[PDB]
C-alpha cells in the first residue's frame, strides 16, 4: 500500500489537516505520477522526502504571512506549507502550463487557500503582481545566485527568503554569499526545519530583504 503518514511526524506537522495532506500524496502519486510529473522512484518518498521535509519550513513563517513559492512544480513546498499552515495564503509561482494544470486541479480539489500564477520570477510583470510578499519559498530550481536574483523582488523589506537546499547549503552560501548581498540580501545563513522530526533536518538558505536597493 504504502500511502499511509508517517507518525507522529505527520500529525506533528499537519495536525487536523492531516487529511488534505493525505489527499495531496494520494494526487502526487496517482495523477502526478500518470502526468510525468512525479517521478516513480518518488512515491514510497512522498511523506518523508517531500511533504514532511518541506511543510517544516513554516517554523520560519510569521503568522498570516503572504508567501510566493517560485517555480512550485507540483506544488512544493508551497502546498504542504499551505495545508500545515492555514493562517498563510500561498501563491505558486509555476511557468508550465502542464504543472499549473496540475496545481489549479488539486488546489481546487482540496479547498485550500492557494492562489496559483503562471509566469517566472524575473518578469516584470510577475515582479509587480507578487511585489511585497513576506516571504518568498523554493525548492531545486536554481543555484543560489540567479535564485536570489529571482527571490528579493518578490519579498517586502525586512521580508524572508527560504530556499530548501539540503547538504550543499553552505557551499552555495559560501559560493554566492557576495552576489546574494548585492542582489538585495542581508543576513544570510544556513539553518534547519523540522529537527525533532526528521534527520537529517530540512536544510534552508535563509536571507533577509536588506534595506539596500538592488
Ligand atoms: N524563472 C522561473 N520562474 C518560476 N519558475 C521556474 C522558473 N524556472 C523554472 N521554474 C520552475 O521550477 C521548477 C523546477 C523543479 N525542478 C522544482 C519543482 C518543485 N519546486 C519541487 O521541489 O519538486 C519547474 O517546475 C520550473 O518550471
Amino acid at each position: 500500500h504504502h500511502m499511509s503518514p508517517i507518525e507522529p511526524a505527520a500529525s506533528a506537522i499537519f495536525g487536523p489537516r492531516l487529511g488534505l495532506a493525505r489527499r495531496y500524496a494520494e494526487a502526487l502519486a496517482g495523477p502526478g505520477v500518470e502526468r510525468g510529473l512525479v517521478g516513480p522512484r518518488e512515491v514510497g518518498r512522498l511523506w518523508d522526502r517531500h511533504l514532511l521535509n518541506c511543510a517544516v519550513i513554516g517554523e520560519l513563517l510569521e503568522r498570516g504571512d503572504r508567501v510566493v513559492d517560485i517555480g512550485s512544480g507540483a506544488g512544493l513546498p508551497g502546498v504542504p506549507l499551505a495545508i500545515a499552515r492555514p493562517d498563510l495564503q500561498v501563491v505558486l509561482l509555476e511557468p508550465l502550463l502542464r504543472r499549473t494544470e496540475f496545481l489549479r486541479e488539486m488546489v481546487t480539489d482540496l479547498g485550500v487557500a492557494v492562489e496559483i500564477v503562471r509566469g517566472r520570477a524575473e518578469e516584470s510583470w510577475v515582479q509587480d503582481q507578487l511585489g511585497g510578499s513576506d516571504a518568498a519559498v523554493s525548492r531545486a530550481v536554481a543555484a543560489l545566485d540567479k535564485l536570489t536574483k529571482w527571490s528579493m523582488p518578490l519579498i517586502r523589506p525586512n521580508g524572508r527568503m527560504l530556499a530548501i537546499k539540503g547538504e550543499r547549503a553552505h557551499d552555495e552560501v559560501r559560493e554566492h554569499r557576495r552576489v546574494m548581498i548585492a542582489s538585495g540580501a542581508v543576513d544570510v545563513r544556513v539553518v534547519t526545519c523540522g529537527a525533532n522530526y526528521l534527520r537529517p533536518p530540512a536544510t534552508v538558505v535563509f536571507a533577509r530583504r536588506g534595506k539596500q536597493i538592488a
